[PDB]
């Protein structure tokens, strides 16, 4: 499913991401925009052979099992395919684990390069939340 901006904000808010570990909702929406363009079914393969899945492009080396990433750790305890659902629950639950990890949102390269230090509140402007 491809979310609308305000639709995704609302879903993220419901699932407890607004200010999770100090990161305002705009940060999460901005990350989703540039990671996947709000498309739950996005996948991208990396040169190391791992793959990134879903709206937040969560990586198979560490976080989910795709059956083809040798020495994957599956720290979120889920098949990677679960991350492509139109229900964002699994993505959100796993993102919460990732962002608690030490590096915070710098784990998402597009957040670091495209959202960090910007007016991220613009991403929720106009929405009913
Ligand atoms: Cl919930
Ligand atoms: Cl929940
Ligand atoms: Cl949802
Ligand atoms: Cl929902
Ligand atoms: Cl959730
Ligand atoms: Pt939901
Ligand atoms: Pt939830």
């Amino acid at each position: 499913k491809v979310f609308g901006r305000c639709e995704l904000a609302a879903a993220m808010k419901r699932h407890g991401l607004d200010n999770y570990r100090g990161y305002s909702l705009g940060n999460w929406v901005c990350a989703a925009k540039f990671e996947s363009n709000f498309n739950t079914q996005a996948t991208n393969r990396n040169t190391d052979g791992s793959t990134d899945y879903g709206i937040l492009q969560i990586n198979s080396r560490w976080w989910c099992n795709d059956g083809r990433t040798p020495g994957s750790r599956n720290l979120c305890n889920i098949p990677c395919s679960a991350l492509l659902s139109s229900d964002i629950t699994a993505s959100v639950n796993c993102a919460k684990k990732i962002v608690s990890d030490g590096n915070g949102m710098n784990a998402w390269v597009a957040w670091r390069n495209r959202c960090k230090g910007t007016d991220v509140q613009a991403w929720i402007r106009g929405c009913r939340l």
